[PDB]
C-alpha cells in the first residue's frame, strides 16, 4: 500500500552497500566443521523421523542498515531507499579443488585415487527485498519433529506436505528456519525478488560459476525495485553445495558464503 | 467469438494453487505420494492398481461477475512451490551406502513431469497411452478398450480435463489440434535415478496473448488450471517406490474484452 | 529455378494446415506392439548383419494436398501456397509417466522398484519442403544387408559409411527408409527447412518439451519460405525417444507421434 | 593486405565436403573408424600404432580466377555433420547393454565429442600440444619430432601449418590463438568414454566471417582453407575392443570480391 | 583515480600464462601435477608440494606512454591444447580393466577454469575446506588460519603477487575488492565428470564497467592471471594427477586521460 511517486536522480540519489552471509548448515562458528552440517542420521520410517539440530541446514539472513533519508517522518511525501540492482556471488568456490581433506577414496577399494571431493546436491538461492521474505511452510514428511532450536510450524498435519494457505511465515532470523520446512511464498512477496535453484542426487557434480561482471535488475514490471520498509534491507540465501563423505562413510552438507551488492537510489513515496 | 476492442476497473488478478493427485488420499500420512509402484509381467495382464500413478490437477476458477464483455487472460507467473522440501535426506530414505547402514538417504531421483494450462473452457486432451491393454481401475477417467492405435496418435481418441485427480497422467496429453482458447506447457525428463532439476523465482511473467493479440477468452466467466508436477521418486529403505508431487502457484492478469 | 514475384496479402491470402505423423519404429500398424520396433537383435560381426525387418524405425512422411488456387495453369504467372511459418509438436510425452507397463525394475535382484521406463538414445528430427525431403546415404556398417521391406542402396560399399556424392535419395514413401541408413542431404534441400537432434547412450534420460504457444519461422535468407510445387506440402520426422526394456533384457524402440501446424500464404511466380 | 572497398558476379558460393580420417584406409571395410585402440604401459614406452588414432581433414578449394587487385573475400559459411541418422544403429556387432545375458541392444557409439571447423584464406595455423612428450608417433604421421617437456603445455617455439589431409594427430596438433588472422576456427570437446553424444543438424543456420573491422577471409593464391574434425565417439566390440568413429562434414562458403592494395 | 577523456592511442599484447599443477617445470609431467594423497582425518591432513595447483599469474609491461594511463577495452582468452585430450593411449586405467581392454578412459573429473585481466594484482578471499590443513613451506598461504576459513573471514586477505605458489584450493577471487579487475571462473565438481571445453577465435569480451571505464593499469603494468584445471589423469594402478592447460591472452587497450 505504498504510493510511488518520483525517483531522485542527483549525485548524491544513489548508495551502494556491500554484505556477505556466512552458510548455516548446522555445525556452530568458531568451531571446527564451520561450513558443514553434523553428519547425517536416516530415520527407519516417517513416524519416528527426528533430525538432531546440526544434521540440517537453515537459512541465512541479514537486515542492513541504510542511510536514514528523512529528517522529519510526519511529512506529505518522504524517501525510500529503491534497490535498483545487485551483484551476488557465491564464494570459496575455490575449495572445492581440495581432493585429499579426509574424503573417500575414487578407489576405496584399492586405497588409491583422489577423495571424491564435494558431490550430490546443490540448492542456491537468494532474496533481496525491502522487508523479510515471505514463507510458505512446507516439508517431505508431516511426521518430522524438528529440534527446539529450529522455527517450524509443530504438528503441521499431512496438508503440510504439499500447500496448505494457513501455514505462512517470515524469515527473521538467521540459521533457525530449516531449509527443508520453509520456501519462498508466491503468494507474498509484492516488495522482494528471490530466486532459487535445485539439482538433486548424492553423486551430481556442483556446478558453480562467479564473476564480477554480471549485474541482476530489481525493477518490477512497473520500473519499482524493492522498497526498503525503515530504511532496512533484507538479504536472504542458501548455498548448499553437496556432500562431504568421509572414509568411514559418514556424509554431510557442505555450504559456501554468499556475497551481495545492492545499488540503492532514492525514491519519493506518499505519507 | 467475434473478437471487439479491449477496455479501460477493466484489469483484474487472481491468484490460486493445485495441488498434486499423486495417488494417496488427501488429509492422510502420505498426501503428496503415489503409493508404492508394483509392475507387471506383460502388457497382456496390465492393470495399475489405484493410488500408484498420478493424475492431472485442473480447477475452474470464478471470476468477478459480468456485444458482451469477456475477461482476456493476458499474462501468468507459475510457480512450482516447496521446492525446499526435497533438501530432505534424513525421512526414510534408500542411503548412499545401504550396505554399510551409513551415508545420506538418497533423496527424490528420477523423473520429472511438469506442465500447466490456463484457458477460457478445459483443457482439451489427447488420449494416447504407452500399453493400450492396461486396465485401468474404476476410480480413473480413461477411454475403456481404446485399441493398439491408442499406443500412437488415433483422431478418435478425444477428452477433456473436467475433474480433479482422476485423469491419469500416463493415459491423456494435451490435444495440439484443439486448445484454441488454452495456452498449455510441458517438459518431461525421464529415468528413475536423474537428479532433479527445479528452479523458482518471483521475476518470471509469461505473455498469454496469441498472434493475433488475444489472449484466452474466459467462457462463462472461468477460467480453468491445470496442471501435473512429479519431481521424481521416494525410495524406501526395503527399496519400495513412490511418486512424489509438488503444488502449483498460478497468478493470472485479465482484461475485459469487448465481443460480439 | 522458380522466379518467385509478389507476396499476395489480404483476408483470403493465408491457409492453415494441421497434420500428425505417426510413427514408424518397426512393428505394423492395428496389432499390439504399434509404436514399438520388435526386440532388437546384434550381430556377432559386420560381415553378417542383416537386420530383421521391424526391429529397426524407419522415417515418418506425408504429402498434404494443398488447395488448387490456381483455375488456369497455362497463365504466364500461377499462385503457389508458400509456408512461412510452423508449430510442430511431439505428442503422447504424457506416456512416458507409465513405469509399470512391463518394465525391468530399478532393483530387479529385489523384485523391487519401478519400472525403468524408456530409457536410451533420443533422435527427433522434422522438415517441412515444398517437395520430397533430400536424403544423404549414409551407414554405420556398409556390409549390413537390409531387409526386402526396407528401401536402401544396395551394395553400398565403403564409402557409404562416410559421405559418397553418388549415394542420393529422396524421402518419397513412409515407413520404409530406415532412420540408420539414411539422414538429410545439405548439398540439397534448397526447398526444405529441417532440423534434428541426436542424443545418444542406452541409460540417458529422455528430455521432451511439448506446447501449443512456440513458432518456428521457415522464410529463407531471401524472406522466401518453402514453396509447395503442385500444391503439395511435405511433412517428414522421426521420434524415437527411446528403449523398452522387458524383465528378460528384451530391447526396443519406442517412438511417439508428431503434430504439425503449417501456416501458408499465396506467393505469385513465374509460369 | 590493406583492404579497400567491397566490389559487390561479384558473389560466388562454394559447397564442399570433408571426410574423416579417423586411421582406417579409405575404400576399405572400416573406413570412418580408428583401428582398436591399444594403451601403453607408461609415458616412457608409449608409440600410438598408425590407424588407431584420428588426424585433421583439410582441403584447398580452388576459387574462379580473378596499384590494387581482386580478392575472394569469405562472408559467410554454413557447416552440417552430416550421417547422424547412422548413430541410431544399435545392431552392428555392439558390445550388448546386458552382455553377461547376452541381450539388449548395442550399446551404440558413446564417449568423447571433438567437433571443430576452421575457414580461412590461407592453411589453418597449429600449435603442437600433446599429452605426453614422449610418445613416439608413427613414420605417416606429421608430428615436432622430441618435442620436449614443454610441448605438454605452452611453447613458443612449436608451431606447424596444416598442409596435408590425413597426417596432423588430433592429439597432437590445435589451432595457434597468437596466429590465424585470416582464419576462423570453432571447436568443442566433450570427454569420456561412456558419454552420451549429442548432434543437431539443420540447414537454417549461417554464421557470418567477417571480423571487428567487417572483413572476412582473403583467399591468397585464389584458395579458400577448410579444416575439420568430428569424433562423435567410440565403437565397442562385444570383446570389448573399442575404436574411434567419425563422420563426414558439409561446407558452405560465400565470397565476395574485395578490392586490395598489390 | 580522477578518469577524465580517451585520449598512436591504442595498442594490443598476447601472452599466454602455463598451468602450475605441481609437478615442475621441464621434466617429463609438466602439466600434471604429482599423484594425489588423501589424509585420514581433517588434524593430520598435510598435502604435499606438488600435489595440489597453484594460480598462474604475470605482469605484463604495456609501453612508454593529468596523466595518461592504458586502460584495457577488450580481450580474447583460450583454453589452449584442448586436442591433447583426444589423446586415450598413453599410459591411462583401461575403460575394461578386469578384461585389459577398450581405450584408456581419459581426463575426467573437476573442471576449475578463471582468469582475471586487471591494472593490479587480482585481491583474493583465503577460504579452504579444512582450515587444519598444514600448507607446504613452498605454498604462500595464511598460517594457522582458524575455522573462520572454512567460510568467509573479512580478515582473512591477500593478493596474487607470485605465480605458481598461490593453493588454488585455498585462495578465490575477492568480491569486496577487485574494482580495477575483471574476473570470471567457472567449476563443475566430480572425479568422473566428463570434461566440456570450447575453443574459437571469434569471441571478444568487453572490460568496461558500468560507467563506460576498462581497467586503469597503474605503473604501466597488466595483470593476467589463471588457474585451468581440466580434470584428473588415472594411471593403470588407479594413481590420479591433475592436469592443466595453458591459456592464452589477447588485450586490447587505450589511452585515457587521468587527474
Ligand atoms: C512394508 C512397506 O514398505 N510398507 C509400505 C506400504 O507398502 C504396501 C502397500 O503399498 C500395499 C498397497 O496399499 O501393497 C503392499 O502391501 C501388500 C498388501 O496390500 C498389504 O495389505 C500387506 O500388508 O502386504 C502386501 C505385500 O507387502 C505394500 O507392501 O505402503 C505404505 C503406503 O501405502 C507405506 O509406504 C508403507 O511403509
Ligand atoms: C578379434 C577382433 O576383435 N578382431 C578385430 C581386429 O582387431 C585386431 C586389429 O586391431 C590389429 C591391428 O590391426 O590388432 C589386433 O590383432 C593382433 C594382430 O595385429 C593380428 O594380426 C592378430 O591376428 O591378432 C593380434 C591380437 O592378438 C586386433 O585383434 O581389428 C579389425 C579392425 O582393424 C576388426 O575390428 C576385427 O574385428
Ligand atoms: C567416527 C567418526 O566419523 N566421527 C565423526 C563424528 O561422527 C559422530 C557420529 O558418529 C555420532 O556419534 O554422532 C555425533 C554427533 O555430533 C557425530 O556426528 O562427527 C564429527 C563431526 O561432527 C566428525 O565428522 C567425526 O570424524
Ligand atoms: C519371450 C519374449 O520376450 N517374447 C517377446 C518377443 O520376442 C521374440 C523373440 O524372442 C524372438 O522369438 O523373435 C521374435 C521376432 O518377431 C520376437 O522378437 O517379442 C514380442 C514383440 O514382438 C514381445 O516383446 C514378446 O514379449
Ligand atoms: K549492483
Ligand atoms: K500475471
Ligand atoms: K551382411
Ligand atoms: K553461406
Ligand atoms: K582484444
Ligand atoms: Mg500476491
Ligand atoms: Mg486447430
Ligand atoms: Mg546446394
Ligand atoms: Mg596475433
Ligand atoms: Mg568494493
Amino acid at each position: 500500500g505504498i504510493e510511488v511517486l518520483a525517483v531522485r536522480t542527483g549525485p548524491d540519489s544513489i548508495t551502494e552497500i556491500e554484505a556477505y552471509l556466512n552458510p548455516r548448515m548446522g555445525q556452530p562458528q568458531n568451531e571446527d566443521f564451520y561450513g558443514f552440517s553434523d553428519n547425517v542420521t536416516v530415520s527407519d520410517d516417517f513416524g519416528s523421523d527426528a533430525p538432531p539440530w546440526k544434521q540440517f541446514p537453515c537459512y541465512s539472513t541479514a537486515r542492513i542498515s541504510l542511510p536514514m533519508l528523512n529528517q522529519d517522518m510526519t511529512s506529505d511525501t518522504i524517501l525510500m531507499w529503491e534497490a535498483i540492482s545487485c551483484r551476488t556471488e557465491v564464494m570459496g568456490v575455490n575449495m572445492l579443488t581440495n581432493v585429499h581433506s579426509a574424503q573417500k577414496r575414487v578407489y576405496e577399494n584399492d586405497r588409491e585415487g583422489t577423495g571424491i571431493g564435494v558431490e550430490g546436491m546443490g540448492y542456491h538461492m537468494f532474496a533481496i527485498g525491502g522487508e523479510p521474505l515471505e514463507l510458505q511452510f512446507m516439508v517431505f514428511n508431516h511426521r518430522a519433529t524438528y529440534p527446539a532450536e529450529a522455527t517450524v510450524i509443530k504438528n503441521p498435519g499431512a496438508s503440510s506436505q504439499v500447500f496448505d494457505p494457513n501455514l505462512k511465515g517470515t524469515l527473521t532470523a538467521d540459521g533457525v528456519f530449516p531449509v527443508e520446512a520453509w520456501g519462498p511464498d508466491p503468494f507474498k512477496n509484492e516488495n522482494t525478488r528471490y530466486f532459487g535453484q535445485y539439482t538433486g542426487g548424492t553423486q551430481t557434480p556442483p556446478v558453480l560459476t562467479f564473476t564480477n561482471t554480471q549485474t541482476t535488475i530489481l525493477l518490477d514490471e512497473n520500473g519499482v525495485g524493492p522498497l526498503c520498509k525503515g530504511d532496512g534491507l533484507f538479504l536472504s540465501c542458501a548455498d548448499i553445495v553437496g556432500f562431504f563423505t568421509q572414509h568411514n562413510k559418514k556424509m554431510s552438507f557442505r555450504g559456501l558464503p554468499r556475497y551481495f551488492r545492492v545499488t540503492l537510489r532514492k525514491r519519493v513515496v506518499k505519507n
